[PDB]
């Protein structure tokens, strides 16, 4: 679920999902169009694609379980949708962590009209 994803994001990065990743660039929080602005935004682009791979799942609301082994996220077995959603979220949280070094506050609340063009998954 979105709330679980947000908790995972905070755990990984020390930033609150809202507002650090809920309106960032062209793809974080509200996706759609444009060339992703930076690596963090590309995390969101891929995450959006990842959810797009699951048209008959409901990642906003469906809850999954995960645990930590060391610092590593391990998705626990639920329904197939839950497993796949968890893997998408895990990847995005790791991706955010991997790209914290280039995160830029100037991309928060990034205006829609600067996000133009389709980019295929
Ligand atoms: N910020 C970054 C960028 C690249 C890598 C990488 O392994 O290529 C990383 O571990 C962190």
């Amino acid at each position: 679920s979105l709330l679980e994803f947000g908790k995972m994001i905070l755990e990984e990065t020390g930033k609150l999902a809202i507002p650090s990743y809920s309106s960032y660039g062209c793809y974080c929080g509200w996706g759609g169009k444009g060339t992703p602005k930076d690596a963090t935004d590309r995390c969101c682009f891929v995450h959006d694609c990842c959810y797009g791979n699951l048209p008959d799942c409901n990642p906003k609301s469906d809850r999954y379980k995960y645990k930590r082994v060391n610092g590593a996220i391990v998705c626990e077995k639920g329904t197939s949708c839950e497993n796949r959603i968890c893997e998408c979220d895990k990847a995005a949280a790791i991706c955010f962590r991997q790209n914290l070094n280039t995160y830029s506050k100037k991309y928060m609340l990034y205006p829609d009209f600067l996000c133009k063009g389709e980019l295929k998954c």
